[PDB]
DNA sequence: ACTCTGCCTCAAGACGGT
DNA sequence: TAATTGAGGCAGAGT
DNA sequence: ACCGTCC
């Protein structure tokens, strides 16, 4: 993500967000961040501190979340299309090292924990290990698949996909909170675009043509921005915050200009500062082509569905039969059918 | 006064019967 | 064979 | 809407 973004558009460019009902996207098309959502459920999807899962042992909070929020979006008329990451940038391998060693730590003080026969410190680092692996993305596409809810691999980060779907025109928005989309150049961000029963957060659009209007910026100028606010792929200035990092981007437009006019021993750069290569990954990423595959809204299998989610992972017949019955007609009421010249 | 850093914590789902 | 993110809150120091 | 339960 981008370090504060979300706070500095709501102070700065308030009017960039936007706020509508959920009754008013029915008929709209958006591109999720499948990793983001598997993510989600792991994390939160738990029964006692362990998560869900069949007598094999094998987990189901994945499978649980995605399908269930996917009916719900569809019941909304709702049409999803699931991005899932590829080989991550080159840019990317310095922050990837750093995460391993706070994974690393959060294993030492695991086993820390359970020698100490704790309970409460064994559920606090079992989630700060928790990660999406290759097992969970393949099961979440073989779901998608069972219920007719397309889905695509991205080149590189899905991130920068979900965007570029949304400029070709072939997605409303890009439903995900990670801000770095708009640095991206997606259009528009869609923000708690979950469907859930409960309404407790507004659905969210942030609409880039306004943030850059509010700002004063172009798509470049923007990303710079970004850059010095702090991206997963280059380092910013110690010292440059969301306040002053706005008025040197305002006054000298690139980060280049602010190195030359800024004094190098009160804000000193940082070594080999790789601004120059992280803005080239923003305006100009790795993505699939939106005019390869074209998304379709396909009618479940259902009984493919039965014997997976329930013969194999053990979930309800009565609740997935349900399920799928209300998936079929959300997508007969909100989907047309192919048609032949 | 304003701004930035470095700490800290905290949450991160959904169904169906009541 | 995976590497969130985000939002606040607070004290303390730099501008 | 709350809350035990989901697997
Ligand atoms: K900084
Ligand atoms: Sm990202
Ligand atoms: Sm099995
Ligand atoms: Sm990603
Ligand atoms: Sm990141
Ligand atoms: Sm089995």
């Amino acid at each position: 993500g981008i370090q504060g973004l979300a706070k500095l558009i709501a102070d700065v460019a308030p009017s960039a967000i936007r706020e509508n009902d959920i009754k008013s996207y029915f008929g709209r098309k958006v591109a999720i961040d499948a990793s983001m959502s598997i993510y989600q459920f792991l994390i939160a999807v738990r029964q006692g501190g362990d998560v869900l899962q069949n007598e094999e042992g094998e987990t189901t909070s994945h499978l649980m979340g995605m399908f269930y929020r996917t009916i719900r979006m569809m019941e909304n008329g709702i049409k999803p299309v699931y991005v899932f990451d590829g080989k991550p940038p080159q840019l990317k391998s310095g922050e990837l090292a750093k995460a391993s060693e706070r994974r690393a730590e959060a294993e030492k003080q695991l086993q820390q924990a359970q020698a100490a026969g704790a309970e409460q410190e064994v559920e606090k680092f079992t989630k700060r290990l928790v990660k999406v692996t290759k097992q969970h993305n393949d099961e979440c596409k073989h779901l998608l698949s069972l219920m007719g809810i397309p889905y695509l691999d991205a080149p590189s980060e899905a991130e920068a996909s979900c965007a570029a779907l949304v400029k070709a025109g072939k997605v409303y928005a890009a439903a995900t909170e990670d801000m770095d989309c708009l640095t991206f150049g997606s259009p528009v961000l869609m923000r708690h675009l979950t469907a859930s029963e409960a309404k407790k957060l507004p659905i969210q659009e942030f609409h880039l043509s306004r943030i850059l209007q509010e700002l004063g910026l172009n798509q470049e100028q923007f990303v710079d921005l970004c850059i010095l606010l702090g991206s997963d792929y280059c380092e910013s200035i110690r010292g440059i915050g969301p306040k002053r990092a706005v008025d040197l981007i305002q006054k000298h437009k690139s980060i280049e200009e602010i190195v030359r006019r800024l004094d190098p021993n009160k804000y000193p750069v940082p070594e080999n500062w790789l601004h120059k290569e992280a803005h080239q990954l923003f305006l100009e990423p790795e993505v699939l082509d939106p005019e390869s595959v074209e998304l379709k809204w396909s009618e479940p299998n259902e009984e493919e569905l039965i014997k997976f989610m329930c013969g194999e992972k053990q979930f309800s017949e009565e609740r997935i039969r349900s399920g799928v019955k209300r998936l079929s007609k959300s997508r007969q009421g909100s989907t047309l059918e192919v048609l032949f010249q």
